[PDB]
């Protein structure tokens, strides 16, 4: 896929909501049809049928499958066999081996556990990888913590650390870099601040969970002693 | 040991103060009997005798030995032979080899140097490791610096970086994660802030240097769009 | 070279300005004669001739060459053959191999790309390495970003992350640690804050781009429950 040619507004849509697929595609640059945490355990078989029955443009659609080693991932790959989709998102990505076993698909690795953070470079370097994303909430959950954000709304340090880790690992191997979802949908101010910062440090994408967030992300990724790299910054802004 | 079943308030007690061992055990969840920096060089032989003569519960007691390759560590392991203790804390932990040479003991690696930070994952993965701790002051000292904290009391960035490094490395290999001591004993407000943050990101323990800090830590580790990990956060709080 | 014995004020001087070499040497502790980004592409041959024609003290002078694999670096090493300089600075340093191929010269690796950050420990450990520096602007540029600093002037998180990475990697292998240039020359307050912090965490050097910054750096590297490392901090201050 030419995912880099699409804009920065990517949108999760649970795959057991086929009635919303067309609206998601209309709102977003890329749709992530979700078979993992956005779909209840009992609804995953229905989500797999909808995946086959209600196709979206495979050049602008990614499918988030279930974690490596799970029975659900096996059922997901069987369902995907009857689709035109070529790119999957791997949640709880924790090793190069988990990515490699998804070949010949293209893989966006979603790092959201301590093991994935420790192994981020190996995951990014794996041959099927085309992008890296991070997830603050599963990260904190699997660390045994209870909140990813400080009282003032900023991420706690370990989340900020993993965010930088994933940005560097993705960029070191020429992969797309995707920034974490902003869970507080009505907090447009906070999303605006995060997406502006993400654009400023070189993320390619901010992933959204609600279509109202897509215009905020698209606008944030547009701009408002000098050495050679500072001129590159100015040329990036013009672009 | 079932160190994870004990509470989060761990307390250093210098091993040349056997008159305080019982009070430390009464105040804390786990006692770290210290043969390293809490005991003056000339007092380490006396500390080793006290270690043998005044036993604490080996299921709730860790012994901090001296650094790898030192004559003091050799004397420590000889003294420990005449005790029931099974878990040691290794200061200036800098390689998997330093941990492995302490087998068959269980090892809590205290990372507090640049080399230890760079090798944190290898240290965490070593077979004897059961926990990781970090130390800001020895870290800054061995970097050649002069203070670990900013004017406003927050840790400087390299200390925050190592803290996250150790949390991730410990959690990636299922080890206990221990947060650094708060040296300003009377600064209860600052300890409260740090321990609340440590609990929120998934540290298991905040280590203390004064028994007055234990109630602050124990209280801080108790709690005051929703996806699956956010529900895990709420379940962790209830637990 | 005994670069560690020189003070902390290092100063870039473009090598096509030989009329300024003597003033740079008078102002700074160490001069970095620059064949890379400080010299326009068309002016690099003239800079190489000036490098040979206008010598500075090789015990207090480093030469920044061009990036590995470039034709310019090849021309730089040919020009350096007719000089007494023994230490080079490698920009966009990205692998141990790039450092090793500069043997038998001493190498200060300037890490300023995502790949260099991911490989910082391997770069620091390479046998020719004698120091590590980081560069925020090329880092942000090669990440595809557009600014290294927040609205309040602080570095964005990924720059802070790479700064700590380089400090730890340098110190883990006994290399000099050099902090990034402060591009806002007239912002003496901001330089003072950064250099004080750099000195406090154990950087050896803050690199400057204007001679007016050298006194600020030199002054900042002078100083204005207690365990063993806190006493080391106090002894470092007295020293
Ligand atoms: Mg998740
Ligand atoms: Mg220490
Ligand atoms: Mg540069």
């Amino acid at each position: 896929m030419n995912l880099r040619a699409a804009g920065p507004g990517w949108l999760f849509c649970p795959a057991d909501r086929p009635e919303r697929f067309a609206k998601a595609a209309a709102a977003a640059d890329v749709v992530i049809l979700d078979l993992e945490d956005g779909v209840a355990e009992a609804q995953k078989p229905a989500a797999r049928n909808a995946l086959r029955d209600t196709p979206l443009d495979p050049e602008r659609t990614v499918v988030r499958i279930n974690a490596g080693g799970t029975a659900d991932q096996a059922r997901d790959l069987e369902a995907l066999a009857g689709t035109a989709y070529t790119t999957v998102m791997l949640p709880k990505a924790e090793s190069a081996a988990q990515v490699i076993e998804l070949a010949p698909r293209d893989v966006i690795a979603l790092v959201e556990t301590a093991r994935g953070a420790v192994c981020a470079a190996e995951i990014a370097a794996a041959d099927p990888t085309v992008g890296m994303m991070w997830g603050a909430e599963d990260l904190i959950a699997t660390l045994g913590g209870s909140s990813s954000r400080r009282a003032d709304g900023a991420y706690r340090d370990v989340a900020r650390h993993v965010r930088s880790t994933i940005l560097l690992a993705a960029s070191a191997f020429g992969r797309l870099a995707l920034d974490a979802v902003h869970l507080d949908i009505l907090d447009v101010e906070g999303l605006q601040e995060e997406a502006r910062d993400a654009a400023a440090v070189g993320f390619d994408v901010t992933v959204c969970i609600h279509p109202s967030q897509i215009p905020v992300v698209r606008k944030a990724y547009r701009p408002s002693m000098v050495d050679s790299p500072v001129l590159t910054h100015a040329e990036t802004m013009l672009r």
